[PDB]
C-alpha cells in the first residue's frame, strides 16, 4: 500500500502542475508502461507517525467514486509523502476558465450534476469536502468531472494550514463555516451553498465579493441581514439557473436542500447534460 522506495524508482517525474495548502503535485510517466500518473507530494513533520499515516491511506483507497480522482498507490521517501493519482490532463476548471472565459448555462449544469454525484456520495459516508471551488474540479481529455481529493479531511501533512485556508480566502464558504471559531459548527451541507458559489466563479470567473478583502467577507457573511449572493446578470441566465443558485445559496442550513435532494433540481436533471459538452468546452482552448 505504502512504498518504501523513491517515486523516482518506478516514474519519470515531469513538469510541476500545481500547489497549494494541499502540497505540490507533478505531471508523471511510469516508467514501464508510459502511462501518465499526477504525484501530489506533502511535506512530513515529527508528528505525521506511520500508523496514523497507514489509517490515512487506507481510507484514500477505500474512498472511491467515478467523479473522484482515483487513487493509484503512495510512497513515503525521505520526509515527503507522494500520493499517485489518476491525471486529469486539462487540469481545473480554473484553469480552463482562466483561458476560455465563461461557461455556457448547459456546461455549468453538467458540472454541477458531476460534482454533486461526487458529494452525495461523500456525505454517505459522512465525510464533509469543505473545500468544493473551480480550482478543486479537474477534467481530464474525455471531459469526465472529478473532484481533485475528498476534500480538507484527505489531507496527510500539513492538515491544520489546509483547514484553516478559507480564513484568508473565504469567498466559498457557507456563512455557518465563516462564522468561525464561535458555538455553532456545521453540516455536510456547507457544501450545497460551496457548490452555488462555485455554479457563480464558473458563469463570472470569479466568487461573488473576490475584490472584498477576506477579514471584511467573513464580517459581512455573518451578519444577521447578509443577503446571498446572486448572477450579476439577470437576463444572461434562465429561471431555472436562478432558482439553482437560490436554493444552494439558502443562507440557514436547516432550510438548504441536500446532495441528493439537488440531484433531481430542474438544473441538473434536465436532458442532455454530458461530457460532450465539457469537449465542446475544451475545443475553445485550442482557439
Ligand atoms: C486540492 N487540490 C487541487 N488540485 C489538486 C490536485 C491536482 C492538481 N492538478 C492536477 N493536474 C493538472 C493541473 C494543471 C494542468 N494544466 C493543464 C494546462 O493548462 C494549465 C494547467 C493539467 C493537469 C491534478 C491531476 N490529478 O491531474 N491534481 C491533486 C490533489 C489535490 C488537489
Amino acid at each position: 500500500d505504502i512504498f518504501n522506495r523513491d517515486p523516482r524508482d518506478h516514474y519519470d517525474l515531469l513538469q510541476r502542475l500545481g500547489g497549494g495548502t494541499y502540497g505540490e503535485v507533478f505531471k508523471a510517466r511510469d516508467k514501464v508502461s508510459g502511462d501518465l500518473v499526477a504525484l501530489k507530494m506533502v511535506k512530513m513533520e515529527p508528528d505525521d507517525d506511520v500508523s496514523t499515516l497507514q489509517k490515512e491511506i487506507l481510507i484514500l483507497k477505500t474512498c472511491r467514486h467515478a467523479n473522484i480522482v482515483a487513487y493509484h498507490g503512495s510512497y513515503l521517501w525521505l520526509q515527503k509523502l507522494w500520493i499517485c493519482m489518476e491525471f486529469c490532463g486539462a487540469g481545473s476548471l480554473q484553469d480552463i476558465y482562466q483561458v476560455t472565459g465563461s461557461l455556457s448555462e448547459l456546461q455549468i449544469s453538467y458540472v454541477c450534476r458531476e460534482v454533486l454525484q461526487g458529494l452525495a456520495y461523500l456525505h454517505s459516508q459522512k465525510k464533509i469536502h469543505r473545500d468544493i471551488k473551480g480550482a478543486n474540479i479537474l477534467i481530464n481529455d474525455a471531459g469526465e468531472v472529478r473532484l481533485a481529493d475528498f476534500g480538507i479531511s484527505a489531507q496527510i501533512g500539513a492538515e491544520l494550514a489546509r483547514r484553516l485556508e478559507f480564513i484568508g480566502t473565504p469567498y466559498w464558504m457557507a456563512p455557518e463555516v465563516a462564522a468561525v471559531a464561535l458555538k455553532g459548527g456545521y453540516n455536510e451541507l456547507c457544501d450545497i451553498w460551496s457548490l452555488g458559489i462555485t455554479a457563480i466563479e464558473l458563469a463570472e470567473l470569479q466568487p461573488p465579493l473576490f475584490d472584498v478583502h477576506p477579514l471584511r467577507v467573513l464580517f459581512l457573511m455573518t451578519k444577521s441581514g447578509y443577503q446571498p449572493p446572486r448572477l450579476k446578470e439577470k437576463g444572461k441566465w434562465s429561471a431555472a439557473f436562478h432558482n439553482f443558485i437560490k436554493v444552494t445559496l439558502t443562507k440557514s442550513p436547516k432550510k438548504r436542500p441536500s446532495a441528493t435532494k439537488m440531484l433531481s433540481h430542474q438544473l441538473v436533471s434536465q436532458p442532455g447534460l454530458n461530457r460532450g459538452l465539457i469537449l465542446d468546452l475544451l475545443d475553445k482552448l485550442k482557439n
